[PDB]
């Protein structure tokens, strides 16, 4: 079941119940999560989106993301609304045409306009890779091994009330869990396994906020991607995930056949695993068609640490080693105060004029770019270091950077850097007051790139700003289809801007 990499991809509104509640939601495919986008490393991806949306409390505009590829010469295709493109208006359709060179792994795709994602339009995108290197440790990776965590609201997004806060109502693992008050007995997911097989799971953060605590009951996992970039065999009994991230992992059928809990714990709403929230079921072929009986333990053993994940590749680290030991030292102050985020002293606040089009307009610096103050310049082939110290309330905040992967030079938790082997990934959580986590990465994309806090309550109240890389070479690196140039007066007429 999985399509593409050529294909339609339809967006409706529709009732749904994955946690025994009904709601309507925003949906890719008409299913939550999304159907599978998929295809081979280098392929072209021709994923024609027909935006069929009637319902306005979940606005009926739309524009996807396709998060973690690399967009380079597409810088229009990457969807997020008002950097890259004007919204496709219902009854439309637009063909996100690009290549992925160069990457192969666990990516995912959303909505990228508002908060329209929380409302349904997620799911996972697949590259596979023909050659992989990791291939001889697991003997399966299909549709049926991928597995993401979400979170779910029975208030729609546009509708969360004004300074109330907002948590989640239901944890949902592969589109089906219980809620956290009311619980009813739901149905919940099962993924099957085979006595003395090894799995490549594929476990996506598909979130809107949470990071989730993942385990499950008498396995361990071994990490080989992180964020779509290969890396040592690392085993782990539990891993913190941030939202919008990924890994892949080889489970080993190991265990005697049975019924194992499959846990995710978030950080907010509903605490533990009563009456079966939080929770998924491993079962083995030949099993009792029967809940698990396992139980967590109090302390995990081996629990993921970032600093222990490393590159399969020698990826290294660019620049120098010590702090700002870069061509472009960045240092962003990253803050909260009266329901607003803010980066340097700005508040992001999209532009009528998506960015790229203002570049290929002719706004030739930053200054000349709106929003004024939240589009930073950088120049071309260069190494770029970004310190985005925590503080600020809310966190821990998992900051994304399109059209890019990094570098981890400091994480989460832990005052030294790693100049040597850290991993690469493009979602990294920030840490808690004092940290220091830092990033570093070369300019060889052109373009308007957005960087921004992953959760995307954070995201819609500011916390964002867009890095213009190499303005100069923007136009002459990503010549625009008709279609988008269509975009923005289709938009404009239909809102009467
Ligand atoms: C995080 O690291 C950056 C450097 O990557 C630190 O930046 C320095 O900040 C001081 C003032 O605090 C300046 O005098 C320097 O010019 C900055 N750059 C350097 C030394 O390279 C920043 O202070 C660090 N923040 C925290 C909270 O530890
Ligand atoms: C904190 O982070 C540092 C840097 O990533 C970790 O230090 C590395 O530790 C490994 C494993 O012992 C050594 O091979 C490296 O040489 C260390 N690198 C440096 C620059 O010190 C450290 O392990 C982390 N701390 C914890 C508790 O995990
Ligand atoms: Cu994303
Ligand atoms: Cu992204
Ligand atoms: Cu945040
Ligand atoms: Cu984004
Ligand atoms: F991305």
């Amino acid at each position: 079941a999985q399509i593409g990499p050529v294909t339609d991809l339809h967006i409706t509104n529709a009732n749904i119940s994955p946690d025994g509640f009904s709601r309507p939601a925003v949906l890719a495919g008409g299913t939550f999560p999304g159907p599978t986008i998929a295809g081979n490393t280098g392929d072209n991806f021709q994923i024609t989106v027909f935006n069929d949306l009637t319902d306005p409390s979940m606005l009926t505009d739309t524009s996807i993301h396709w998060h973690g590829l690399f967009q380079k010469g597409t810088n229009w295709a990457d969807g997020p609304a008002f950097v890259t493109q004007c919204p496709i208006i219902t009854g439309q359709s637009f063909d996100y045409n690009f290549n992925v060179p160069g990457q192969a792994g666990t990516f995912w795709y959303h909505s990228h306009l508002s908060t329209q994602y929380c409302d349904g339009l997620r799911g996972p995108f697949v590259v596979y890779d023909p050659n992989d290197p990791n291939a001889s440790l697991y003997d399966v990776d299909d549709d049926t091994t991928i597995i993401t965590l979400a979170d779910w609201y029975h208030t729609l997004a546009q509708q969360e009330p004004i300074g109330a806060a907002i948590t989640a109502d239901a944890t949902l693992i592969n589109g089906l869990g219980r809620s956290f008050t009311n619980t009813t007995a739901s149905p919940l997911s099962v993924i099957t396994v085979q006595s003395g097989k090894r799995y490549r799971m594929r476990l996506v953060s598909i979130s809107c906020d949470p990071n989730y605590l993942f385990s499950i009951d008498g396995h361990d996992m071994t990490i080989i991607e992180v964020d779509g970039v290969n890396s040592q065999q690392l085993t782990v009994d539990q891993i913190q995930i941030f939202a919008a991230q990924r890994y892949s992992f080889v489970l080993n059928a190991n265990q005697p056949v049975g019924n194992y809990w499959i846990r995710a714990q978030p950080n907010s709403g509903g605490q533990g695993f009563d009456g079966g929230i939080n929770s998924a079921i491993l079962r083995y072929e030949g099993a009792t068609v029967e809940d698990p009986t396992t139980t967590a333990p109090t302390t995990f053993s081996n629990p993921l640490v970032e600093t222990d994940l490393h590159p399969l590749a020698d990826l290294g680290v660019p620049g120098q080693p010590f702090r700002g030991g870069a061509d472009d030292p960045l240092v962003l102050n990253l803050a909260f105060a009266n329901g607003r985020f803010s980066i340097d002293g700005v508040s992001f606040v999209p532009p009528t004029v998506p960015v790229l089009l203002q570049i290929l307009s002719g706004a030739q610096n930053a200054q000349d770019l709106l929003p004024a103050g939240s589009v930073i310049s950088l120049p071309s082939n260069s190494v770029i270091e970004v310190a985005l110290p925590a503080g600020a309330a809310g966190g821990p905040h998992p900051f994304h950077l399109h059209g890019h992967n990094f570098a981890v030079v400091q994480s989460a938790n832990n005052a030294t850097p790693n100049y040597v082997n850290p991993i690469w990934r493009d979602t990294v959580s920030i840490g808690g007051t004092g940290d220091n986590v830092t990033i570093r990465f070369t300019t060889n994309n052109p373009g308007p790139w957005f960087l921004h806090c992953h959760i995307d309550w954070h995201l819609e109240a500011g916390f964002a700003i867009v890095f213009a890389e190499d303005i100069p070479d923007t136009a002459s690196a990503n010549p625009v289809p008709q279609a988008w140039s269509d975009l923005c007066p289709a938009y404009d007429q239909a809102h009467n801007i």
